[PDB]
């Protein structure tokens, strides 16, 4: 599913991401735009052989099991395919674990390079939330 901007903002609010660990909703919408273009099906392979999955591009080396990333961890205890669902629950629940692991949203490269230090509230402007 390819979400609209405000549709995704509302879904992420419903799932508790607004101000989660101090990150306002616009931060999460901005990260999703540049990680996946709001597409839950997005996948991208990394140089080390791991793969990123879903709307927030969660990496199989640490967070999910895809059966082809040797020695990796599954810290969210889920198959990576679960992160491609039109229902964002699994992606949100795993992202909550990631953002709490000490580095905040700096775990998402696109957030650090394209969202951090910008007017992220613009990503929720106009939306009914
Ligand atoms: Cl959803
Ligand atoms: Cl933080
Ligand atoms: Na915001
Ligand atoms: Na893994």
């Amino acid at each position: 599913k390819v979400f609209g901007r405000c549709e995704l903002a509302a879904a992420m609010k419903r799932h508790g991401l607004d101000n989660y660990r101090g990150y306002s909703l616009g931060n999460w919408v901005c990260a999703a735009k540049f990680e996946s273009n709001f597409n839950t099906q997005a996948t991208n392979r990394n140089t080390d052989g791991s793969t990123d999955y879903g709307i927030l591009q969660i990496n199989s080396r640490w967070w999910c099991n895809d059966g082809r990333t040797p020695g990796s961890r599954n810290l969210c205890n889920i198959p990576c395919s679960a992160l491609l669902s039109s229902d964002i629950t699994a992606s949100v629940n795993c992202a909550k674990k990631i953002v709490s692991d000490g580095n905040g949203m700096n775990a998402w490269v696109a957030w650090r390079n394209r969202c951090k230090g910008t007017d992220v509230q613009a990503w929720i402007r106009g939306c009914r939330l």
